[PDB]
């Protein structure tokens, strides 16, 4: 159960994911997952960076779920669930902003 996942924020606007994310007590990595505003089937993990250049902001990324069953942002890298796609991530920054690190605060 995806909605179980206290970083499952479910039918949020992609300004209200940003809105919770651009808080400057948010370090790198701090993140949320949420439905896509307009692709049916696919999540959105919204993660916040920081950096010199732009200062606090957000990327999103869009998560794929197969009939066939993986889940995955890049085709060449699936998981058999959500969770086990976030607990990836949470370990290899590979090429998103940030390794995930910790769920958004409400
Ligand atoms: C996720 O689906 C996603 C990925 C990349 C860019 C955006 O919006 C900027 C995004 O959110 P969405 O709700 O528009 O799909």
């Amino acid at each position: 159960s995806i909605q179980a996942e206290e970083w499952y924020f479910g039918k949020i606007t992609r300004r209200e994911s940003e809105r919770l994310l651009l808080n400057a007590e948010n370090p790198r990595g701090t993140f949320l997952v949420r439905e896509s505003e307009t692709t049916k089937g696919a999540y959105c993990l919204s993660v916040s960076d920081f950096d010199n250049a732009k200062g606090l902001n957000v990327k999103h990324y869009k998560i794929r779920k197969l009939d066939s069953g993986g889940f995955y942002i890049t085709s060449r890298t699936q998981f058999n669930s959500l969770q086990q796609l976030v607990a990836y991530y949470s370990k290899h920054a590979d090429g998103l902003c940030h390794r995930l690190t910790t769920v958004c605060p409400t």
